[PDB]
């Protein structure tokens, strides 16, 4: 679909068998989700944004379904104030910015 | 134009007579630019991001030209690690996410 921006671009994602809402975030290189249950191995990593950095857990090759599209990629888990779907995954579902 | 996301969505903006590059950021409610010279009055404000928060200066109704489109709106200036064009201005140039 086409999503205009007067409102936060929140979409429904299914990951690890759970349903969550997250922001389609063109300004994020990576995808970061609030503390959640994920299967597999994971290396600790650190990500930063406005305000500073957060310690997070990097899980590689996770399957995720965004607003209906599937993609596989890296998902970071941590105390993020908001679930963010970053470019690593937006490219996969073929998301583009248009004006 | 249409902008895909394999690379950071950096565009050229002209604001306060100066040229800068900034990120089209659907994940940002507001537009925050690095320490720069702006004319007019401004109230102090505080914004937060992934790693916490930053203190910035809020300037209202600033004219800005993004990748060729003009818009008027609020611009915050501060020690942001990156110039971000948020939804307040992206709506103005008619930007939409499409997949
Ligand atoms: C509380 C919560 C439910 C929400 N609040 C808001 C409102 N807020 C605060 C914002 O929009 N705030 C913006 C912001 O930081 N947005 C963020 C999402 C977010 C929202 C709330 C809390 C934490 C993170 C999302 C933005 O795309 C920023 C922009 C950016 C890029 C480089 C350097 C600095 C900044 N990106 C990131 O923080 O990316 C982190 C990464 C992802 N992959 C790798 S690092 C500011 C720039 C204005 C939306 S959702």
């Amino acid at each position: 679909p086409q999503i205009t921006l007067w409102q936060r671009p929140l979409v429904t994602i299914k990951i690890g068998g759970q349903l969550k809402e997250a922001l389609l975030d063109t300004g994020a290189d990576d995808t970061v989700l609030e503390e959640m249950s994920l299967p597999g191995a994971w290396k600790p990593k650190m990500i930063g944004g406005i305000g500073g950095f957060i310690k997070v857990r990097q899980y590689d090759q996770i399957l995720i379904e965004i607003c209906g599209h599937k993609a596989i990629g890296t998902v970071l888990v941590g105390p993020t104030p908001a679930n963010i779907i970053g470019r690593n995954l937006l490219t996969q579902i073929g998301c583009t910015l248009n004006f």
